[PDB]
């Protein structure tokens, strides 16, 4: 890995359920996921996370918690993906479909992990316990994990 790209990911939760969206185009199309994107020059990471939540789901939030940082290395690439993960326990507005993503609430027992990125099932249990975490995954293509590190932490 020679260079890095910052990315964001936002999970909105309520008691017993999590808001995901079906990615309709682009990177990770066909997978359910949280909302997020890149960080423009002049934005903070949190500002960028809030922007993409609004553009993709129609929602805004007041309190937003930083919960995770996961680095992704894809075999054959020289750019690292540095993903900054946030949780909201409350929201403003009502979710609506965009050209990019279709939001849907899932009960905990219905989260569709076989139709999500392969990493998600491993850190979702930490997220649901209101924990913080650091990780690293090396992927061979989009659906095989070849190396994996993950740890609960106190601070990020
Ligand atoms: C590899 O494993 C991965 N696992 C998970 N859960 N999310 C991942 C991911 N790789 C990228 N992302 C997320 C970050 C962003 O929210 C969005 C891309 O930003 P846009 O292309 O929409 O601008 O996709
Ligand atoms: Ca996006
Ligand atoms: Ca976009
Ligand atoms: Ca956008
Ligand atoms: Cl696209």
């Amino acid at each position: 890995m020679f260079t890095s790209k910052l990315l964001t990911l936002v999970l909105v939760v309520q008691p017993g359920r999590v808001l995901l969206g079906m990615k309709k185009r682009g990177f990770g199309a066909g997978k359910w996921n949280g909302f997020g994107g890149k960080v423009q020059t002049g934005e903070t990471i949190e500002q960028a996370a809030r922007r993409e939540l609004l553009e993709e789901s129609g929602l805004t939030v007041d309190t937003l918690h930083k919960i995770g940082n996961i680095k992704f290395e894809f075999i054959g690439e020289t750019e690292l993906m540095d993903v900054h993960i946030f949780r909201a326990d409350n929201y403003e507005g009502e979710p609506a479909e965009s050209d990019e993503m279709r939001p849907q609430w899932f009960d905990i027992d219905k989260i569709p992990f076989s139709q999500m990125w392969a990493d998600d099932i491993l850190w979702f249990p930490l997220m649901l316990q209101k924990k913080r975490f650091l990780g690293y995954f090396k992927f061979q293509g989009h659906d095989v994990i070849v190396e994996h590190k993950l740890d609960e932490v106190e601070d990020l």
